RNA sequence: AAAAAAAAAAUU
């Protein structure tokens, strides 16, 4: 089973910080679980809330007494001490249906659930929860981000059983909403028309529409009533019609509701189904206030949304401060009934900084490198191994007027001259160039390049921006003809900042084949002296049908430097890999012809998981396990499977202000935290692997769930930190391992080849070229 | 796509 922890690490130097993690106290009686039954079940969990509150609150004098309780909004209902019930129940109605309702942690440091209702229920009557966290409309102000669609700032809040207490964690959310507004001003921003009172209804226009409003909810008039939106008729309100004692929608609502409709050729909504034949039209619809954007959001927001968020761990930290004494949790009706104590101050712990190692270069100068805080240079240092280009290619998919031959001339010119110095020499003119325009021109183009001429080794595309070239481009350069690929936009061509040059090279040198450094090895943990195989793993979804994707590298060298790269297709919403086993033996097969050594060691990492380690854990270390049972007997590598979380809510904070490093005053790199806020039997730790250059680092949660290997927890620790130096497009430290930071573009360069019998064409768009299976093509 | 990191993943 999941191995409990070895011990706590020592190495590094040690720091005091704080984590927005707060201690609770649970009371000795035990807790009594009362099940509510409503009938029926075709509602929000919102509203069954509302209805079992007034209900409790109607009738307290005898049916409760005089209690407090808290309920999950469902099924679940908690009191202090023994209710007063009835065997199975009492017969109770609230109007508006009949409802019938059926009725350790301590010693372990169901239980740990029923607290996180009791701290959630005061908080979940005032916000709108979503999911695991709440939000709050912003009193007197206004962040939309266009297309009726806003964002609101709330809060995520979820207990863990911590190392020696109760603890609880609160975390600045900021999500989008949807602006309560009329129909038709919202129907204004969606087809990005102002104002247009010709579109009395293009067909795909009114489609368009409803491309997003389905399923949406609404309110009647403008404030009622409130009904859930199904569809858009296809014929306008003066003329889709509903049988009464057949009136069409404009006129029974210009005769009994005495109201005209001022756009009678706009169309209606659909709510219920379309056999209720109930219809309403837009100028008579509110959007309802509180609703989340489930729709993939365009890149441009995106990235409006992070500059929301973005913002430094100092005056961040004090808003978390206000957030835990804002609610007042001392003076909730619903938690001192049931004597809940919480601390509202910080929760205060001591890590440690781990020494990143000294990193071996080559060329002329053999010069040792040493990382500070994160990051180092290379001017004056030239690479490990590396490549000499007698051959390469430039194709412009911008058109002439932006890019010219005196722009392709200085740029090529002065990457020529930073390569030379760099260690990776790039003489000579290039064989070819030519200008292009489209993403049609591209596969042709290629094919004759392969054919004439032999000993072509790179080709680096020069495209606009965002076009649909890219994904023709990386899907041809793999899976159509095998050669190597590195695009650049014009903004870049043209001018030559040097660290984009030298960011360029850094990433071209390893896509033809070469290693840009290494470990200085006696600097490494003891895992180093044996043969040890690295993996990494990450699976990406689509939002909505469109499958998810695997992916998975593997370690080539003793460094460890190099790495190999498969991937495999699988269902949508499906989050184990299905096909892990064959995979991993394509892989170790790869190992067995590059080292000539069958590895005895292997170090697994995974993202992607969200209660899924029951399940993934079990099902995917046999999925290696019979990889390896696959080719010869006597063959039982160790495996070591840790799993990568950068997506929690925990966060560290300098405890002193000569500390906080930076503009963004955030946490230095490689710190470690598997003390106090971590699992207590469960093998896991933080480490806060990369440096927080803007807003606020996101710490990652490596959970160790199986070691063979013994691993003393520096062993481990160190280990997983010297990986995360192991980064070849930058000279920076990750948040991840290299590896679980390959299988991410893997899977990430994979969703551009899916972009274009059925298992054959969507198997085949990913596996990549076999001249191309033996490089580092995703970076 | 030079790059790491930072952002939610009863009516009609």
């Amino acid at each position: 089973m999941v191995p409990r922890r070895p011990g706590y690490g020592t190495m590094g130097k040690p720091i005091k910080l704080l984590a927005n993690c707060f201690q609770v106290e649970i009371p000795k009686i035990d807790v009594y679980l009362y099940e509510v039954d409503i009938k029926p079940d075709k509602c929000p969990r919102r509203v069954n809330r509302e209805v079992v509150d007034s209900m409790v609150q109607h009738f307290k004098v005898t049916i409760f007494g005089d209690r407090r309780p808290v309920y999950d909004g469902k099924r679940s209902l908690y009191t202090a001490n023994p209710l007063p019930v009835a065997t199975t129940g009492v017969d109770l109605d609230v109007t508006p249906f009949k409802v019938s309702i059926k009725f350790l942690l301590h010693e372990v440091l169901n239980p740990v659930h029923a607290v996180d209702v009791v701290l959630r229920h005061l908080p979940s009557m005032k916000y709108t929860p979503v999911g695991r966290s709440f939000f709050s409309a912003p009193e007197g102000y206004d962040h939309p981000l266009g297309g009726g669609r806003e964002v609101w700032f709330g809060f995520h809040q979820s207990v863990r059983p911590a190392m020696w207490k109760m603890m609880l964690n609160i975390d600045v959310s900021a999500t989008a909403f949807y602006k309560a507004q009329p129909v038709i001003q919202f129907m204004c921003e969606v087809l990005d028309i102002h104002n247009i009172d010709p579109r009395p209804l293009t067909d795909s226009h009114r489609v368009k529409f409803t491309k997003e409003i389905k399923g949406l909810k609404v309110e009647v008039t403008h404030c009622r009533r409130k009904y859930r939106v199904c569809n858009v008729t296809r014929r306008p309100a003066s003329h889709q019609t509903f049988p009464l004692q057949e009136r069409t929608v404009a006129q029974y609502f210009r005769e009994k509701y005495t109201l005209q409709l001022k756009y009678p050729h706009l169309p209606c909504l659909q709510v219920g189904q379309e056999q209720k034949h109930t219809y309403l039209p837009l100028e008579v619809c509110n959007i309802v206030a509180g609703q989340r954007c489930i729709k993939k959001l365009t890149d441009n927001q995106t990235s409006t949304m992070i500059k929301a968020t973005a913002r430094s761990a100092p005056d961040r930290q004090e808003e978390i401060s206000r957030l835990v004494r804002s609610a007042n949790y001392e003076t909730d009706p619903f938690v001192q009934e049931f004597q809940f104590k919480v601390r509202d101050e910080m929760a205060h712990v001591t890590g440690r900084v781990l020494p990143a190692p000294m990193l071996q270069y080559g060329g002329r100068n053999r010069t040792v490198a040493t990382p500070s805080h994160g990051v180092w240079d290379m001017r004056g240092k030239q690479f490990h191994t590396g490549v000499e280009i007698k051959m390469w290619a430039i194709a412009c998919f911008a058109t002439q007027r932006q890019c010219r031959e005196e722009i392709l001339k200085g740029f090529t010119d002065q990457l020529r001259k930073i390569s030379k110095d760099a260690g990776m020499p790039i003489q000579g003119q290039p064989c070819f160039c030519k200008y292009a325009q489209g993403a049609d021109s591209v596969e042709p183009m290629f094919r004759h390049l392969k054919n004439t001429y032999s000993g072509l080794q790179l080709i680096i595309v020069i495209l606009p921006g965002k076009t649909p070239v890219y994904a023709e481009v990386k899907r041809v350069g793999d899976t159509l003809l095998g050669m190597a690929t590195q695009c650049v936009q014009v903004k870049n061509v043209i001018k030559t900042s040097p660290q984009t040059l030298s960011n360029l090279c850094l990433k071209i040198n390893v896509k033809l084949g070469g290693i840009n450094n290494i470990l200085v090895p006696h600097q490494r943990p003891s895992v180093f002296q044996q043969p040890v195989i690295f993996l990494g793993a990450d699976v990406t979804h689509p939002p909505a049908k469109k499958p998810s994707i695997a992916a998975v590298v593997g370690s080539m060298d003793a460094h460890p430097s190099r790495y190999c790269a498969t991937v495999r297709v699988q269902r949508p919403r499906q989050e184990i890999i299905q096909d892990l086993a064959s995979m991993v033996r394509e892989l170790l097969i790869q190992f067995y012809k590059s080292t000539r050594f069958k590895p005895t060691r292997i170090i697994f990492y995974r993202d992607g998981v969200s209660g899924q380690f029951r399940q993934v854990l079990y099902y995917e270390l046999l999925a290696i396990r019979e990889a390896c049972i696959s080719l010869e007997k006597d063959y039982q590598p160790g495996i070591t499977y840790i799993v990568v979380q950068k997506r929690h809510h925990t966060r560290l904070f300098c405890a002193d202000r000569t500390e906080r490093v930076g503009r963004s005053g955030n946490i230095p790199a490689g710190t470690t935290v598997d003390t106090d806020i971590t699992h207590p039997y469960e093998f896991d730790f933080y480490l806060c692997s990369h440096a927080g250059i803007q807003g606020t680092s996101r710490p990652s949660h490596y959970h160790v769930l199986w070691d063979d290997n013994c691993f003393t927890a520096d062993e481990l620790q160190l280990l997983t930190y010297q990986l995360c130096h192991t980064y070849v497009r930058c000279t920076r430290s990750v948040s991840i391992p290299a590896p679980a930071y390959y299988a991410h573009l893997v899977a990430f360069r994979a969703r551009y080849h899916l972009v274009d019998r059925d298992p054959q064409a969507l198997a085949k768009a990913v596996q990549i070229h076999q001249d191309t299976l033996r490089t580092m093509y995703f970076a």
